């Protein structure tokens, strides 16, 4: 499974370096989810990758960046 990185409560997206430079961005998805997680830097922005079912991002209540 895969999913956009959001915050719960802020709402907005987290940025990195591009695509594959993807550094920053495993450390948020591995601490979002379980330390199994992964992601890389989809348009400049982190996208977390191969997840279990338990990953969910857009059917979030609100999701809008505060």
């Amino acid at each position: 499974k895969e999913g956009y990185l959001v915050d719960y409560h802020t709402g907005c997206k987290y940025t990195c370096a591009k695509l594959g430079d993807n550094d920053y961005c495993v450390r948020e998805c591995r601490l979002r989810y379980y330390q199994s997680a992964h992601g890389y830097c989809y348009a400049f922005a982190c996208w977390c990758t191969h997840l279990y079912e338990q990953a969910v991002v857009w059917p979030l209540p609100n999701k809008r960046c505060k």
